């Protein structure tokens, strides 16, 4: 028979909410930082990783390859970025750059004494948001060891969703679909895609892998 997935929706904090509503209801000229903010999620996920195993290394077994991989869908208008960083857990998803902010990050504190340098943003609510320039709808699908494949979702609104992801697993990583809006098709070309990497993902201490259609 049917299985019933678990759902929870949840609602954008007041100030979240209306940036959200900026964001979308208002014309930007340099959209492209959306895929700078969004590769920069990925490194610094990787950054999480890779000061994760010199304390544990056996972190690895879902995963030892640290790179971002690009797979646009020219068909179904999606963008999706892959990376195989530390992933997110259900606290990490809820409680992502922009819910808890000003607060001071807690993990950096310890991390800086495992000899973590300073590149992770968790905490500022606006790179991770830049995909609304883009996106009609972004979902994020993670999973971190300490924790299940998670779905988070949202069409802005002021709400969004998070689910238990019964989909295909990832082992390890990061995975951000980007549903680009009628009028953003340029960024589903392997030229666009590239001008934009370069560009302002120049200086990324890992591999940068497209995958053209």
């Amino acid at each position: 028979p049917m299985e019933e997935e678990e759902v929870e929706t949840f609602a954008f904090q007041a100030e979240i909410a209306q940036l959200m509503s900026l964001i979308i209801n208002t014309f930007y000229s340099n959209k492209e930082i959306f895929l700078r903010e969004l590769i920069s999620n990925s490194s610094d996920a990787l950054d999480k990783i890779r000061y994760e195993t010199l304390t544990d290394p056996s972190k690895l077994d879902s995963g030892k390859e640290l790179h971002i991989n690009l797979i646009p869908n020219k068909q179904d208008r999606t963008l999706t970025i892959v990376d195989t960083g530390i992933g997110m857990t259900k606290a990490d998803l809820i409680n992502n750059l922009g819910t808890i902010a000003k607060s001071g990050t807690k993990a950096f504190m310890e991390a800086l004494q495992a000899g973590a340098d300073i590149s992770m943003i968790g905490q500022f609510g606006v790179g991770f948001y830049s995909a609304y320039l883009v996106a009609e709808k972004v979902t994020v699908i993670t999973k971190h060891n300490d924790d299940e494949q998670y779905a988070w979702e949202s069409s802005a609104g002021g709400s969004f969703t998070v689910r238990t992801d019964t989909g295909e697993p990832m082992g390890r990583g990061t995975k951000v679909i980007l549903h680009l809006k009628e009028d953003q098709t340029e960024y589903l070309e392997e030229r666009r895609i590239k001008e934009i990497v370069k560009k302002h993902s120049q200086f990324i201490g890992y591999p940068i892998t497209l995958f053209v259609e």
